[PDB]
């Protein structure tokens, strides 16, 4: 049925970040809040996951995912040549984030990274936010 | 990965395109031509040796199957060799249909 609740362990969060790997991953997309909740309920509904644990960062540059076992940090990407990707944006996806909506003006993507096994860069960099 | 234009991936790439703004409407240039080349050569490795349109004047028809866009006048009362303005269409029946192929062999 319904697969019952249980939250993020250090070995959940491994293997769920492999689970979205196999499943095409999430390199290179866009980060956004919209997407944010989206992954939050993918991984409650398909592996009831408590979804109280996807959390970044805040700094300029990386941002560093705060449950240790997670394997994807956001980083920015950088500058979109003003030709042409604002043509290309019309053509395609005319929906656009304001990159303002991130506190440092950056853009943030996805990135897969298999070291943040072996290093809690959030809390050894960061502790003050915990 | 570069991975060849196929049927359902034109499909799919056609969906997921007109599912968000799209090209809908939007005015044809050979420039936006190659620009949604590299888009689809850069965000799915797709070779890009599959758009092509056909020749003639009026309605030009898309020469890979499954690819669900086509390209039509505008009427007003230059860049097209017949003297029309052109604007991308999406087109469902161009699944079931191979237009370019039927009306225009001669272009294979």
């Amino acid at each position: 049925p319904k697969v019952p609740l249980r939250t993020m362990s250090y070995k959940l969060a491994i293997d769920m970040s492999h689970f979205i790997k196999e499943k095409g991953g999430l390199e290179g997309i866009y980060y956004s809040a919209r997407r944010h909740r989206i992954l939050d309920i993918y991984l409650e509904k398909e592996e009831g996951i408590i979804p109280d644990w996807q959390d970044y960062t805040s700094g300029p540059g990386i941002r560093y995912p705060k449950t240790f076992g997670w394997l994807w940090k956001l980083v920015p990407v950088n500058v979109s040549d003003e030709a042409q990707e604002d043509e290309e944006h019309y053509l395609m996806h005319p929906a656009q984030t304001s990159q303002w909506d991130d506190p440092w003006g950056e853009v943030l993507a996805w990135k897969f990274d298999p070291t943040l096994a072996y290093t809690y860069e959030a809390y050894v960099r960061y502790p003050e936010e915990f």
